[PDB]
């Protein structure tokens, strides 16, 4: 039988990163998480694309672009959500998960799901400190999964050609 | 300043893994740990250099030979000490710590401490199938982290001449 | 007479720190007093080495590393042990007291201690904000005169000839 | 991926036994036991060299000279701690224990711990008869399985190369 | 029957002193104590060489180096170590007995210990009056007995030649 | 099978002594012991050396000079430690135990502990008394028997060349 899936390693990889800047205080954590982990697992840091934006809404609209460049192999999706605005937190991460999954199914790219959804702000103070359960880390990792995954059936695809 | 810090691709390296084969139930379980965080860290598998031993006792008299190879670039120490006849347990794992580090220090080559200080067999029998919990995986990982530092290390000094 | 001592200028040397990463919450906090003492006691940062590795354990090796170079004068330990594991604290920070000690004496050059015990982080956090007492800010105080010392040492050694 | 372990026949082997003669009474049940299994898992009994001594003080003295043969492959062994003065059962039982390690270490040739610890007569009787607990029994067992594996080991090097 | 001992005169004779100043309202009573005896048993005193270091724990390497002078007969150790930080106490003092210990057998050179392990400094104070229980006093006496014993080995090994 | 064992036949021997100097109340009576048991086993005493030192502490330096010349073949601690000071009893006893025995292994050439370690002045009394328990009898013979027997390795190697 032949096996996919995706070592760990950032080499030759190109990343994206979009992030709200609602919340800034625990944003600033995720950021560095995840781009740690690309470089510490080999990735240099130079073909990571990073892209800010005002609110959640627009964490699609944004990434949609992204994934688009030719270069730019899986993006990482950055937001934060406290139950902050109620009807703004069942629509509009309900819609950004939804968006985010159609933009891969369609464009053939992974996407990662870097939102912190903390229904309590004291969850959000626990990693802000020192903790290393850094959902940007951990969804960083994800997408390089996916990223060498993809490089690893694309690969087989027109290798063998 | 210079900073030297250690990247987690086990790219082009060849590891060393010494194994005790007392209470192998979950030494098994270990063992697959660090070989998984090996390979899916990039590393290829044909260049690990495996060994078992009757019980702890005799971990360091082999890792004394397998650093001695000049093309393993670290050592990782396996064994489980369960809380089996107290003469054994304070003074083989303190010579086990001890003796381990003095091969290190002496060789000037990583030696990874992969050892699972349970008081008892059922907590081994939990870590084994209940979550990643793995100190083999961690202790894996701790060496690839050295090994590229002194590969960075020595290589920074090898290539600036 | 003759009396040997050292000045604490850091003019015309090359230090080494090594620095653990676990409880990184007071190495942040210990490495920048560290760094502060020598820049501002004469030293230029251009030439202070900085290698970072994971836990207690691996201190030794590094510095062992660091000291076998020609270019670096004196070597900083830093690290945080704290009572986690009595398994750990005992026989770890032992073999760092022990491990160091016999790096020094061997190589015939200076390693200081900036081994900071504490039990809780609010003891750190006493440390680190103005209250003069940066265990590291000390440590760092302590190998600078050795330092100027064994400069002093081999110094009226080779001028002498 | 290589494996390395040992097997149990002792053929080719030349061992080193070396024995205590205080408390005789019950290190005769053990010399036994151990050129037992030696003779018994193939190997010859001629080449079989037997060192006493007087006390459990002088045991590694002789193993340094047992080790420092080249024809001798593996030094099992043989001594008595029954808590018989105290000071000497602690200081003297580590200081063997150690003395050991460090003579393994250094010679690179596997040394067999069969120093059976008993704080009374009555667990010494016990496993010197048949219950399957002659401690010299089980050191001779895992010194031929590390006199197969370091054949295996440095016979699987000379003989690649 | 052939024996060696050695007569207390200072003459010709080149001596080392280290000197920590951790405590130095009773460290000054003691190096005056040491150089008194020294000058006294008609040993001149521009062939003292005096090292100065902060607290206890460089006591050691500071020793190494004026040991490999080859124009430094005997080194005399001298610190006080107050219960302050027993932590502290435990590992620098014992590191210290066996750190010097080790650099005597090592370059085969005598060194003494003067160290005063007082608990209140009333102990100490009370001592170095004429009873002549001056720590330093009675180390430097030592070393020079040993001195001359060395000079005595080795010279009744180099003019028989 | 082959055996090594001695005769306690003290002809052709020549062997070390190395004797404190502190509470000598005792120490004549061993050293003593040792010459008797030397030359009423047969061997002269022109070819004994004897060395005396301060206290303690030095005994190893001088030991290890003894048995790094060529014309001795076996050393004899000799000392006697009353639990005078703990930091002094407890470390000085356990530094020079090891620390003999780590020149043993290291010049290969047997020591003995001719030490009476006595927790009181009684237990003083009664070891160098009548009974012909006088530690120095003893060591000394240990010596003999060790003596005769590396005479008997390292003889049933030279000869059967």
């Amino acid at each position: 039988m032949e096996i996919y899936e995706g070592k760990l390693t950032a080499e030759g990889l190109r990343f994206g990163i979009v992030a709200s800047r609602f919340n800034h205080a625990l944003v600033g954590r995720l950021v560095e998480g995840a781009i740690d982990c690309i470089v510490r697992h080999g990735g240099r840091e130079e073909d990571i694309t990073l892209v800010c934006v005002p609110g959640s809404w627009e964490i699609p609209v944004a990434a949609g672009e992204l994934a688009r460049k030719e270069d730019i192999d899986a993006v990482i999706a950055i937001g934060v959500l406290i139950e902050g605005a109620e009807p703004h937190f069942d629509y509009i991460a309900s819609e950004v998960s939804k968006g985010l999954a159609n933009l891969s199914l369609e464009l053939r790219k992974p996407i990662s799901f870097g939102d912190i959804t903390d229904d309590e702000l004291e969850e959000a103070i626990e990693c802000a400190g020192t903790e290393h359960g850094n959902k940007g880390w951990e969804a960083a990792l994800s997408a390089i999964e996916m990223a060498n995954l993809f490089k690893s059936l694309r690969l087989e695809h027109h290798h063998h050609h």
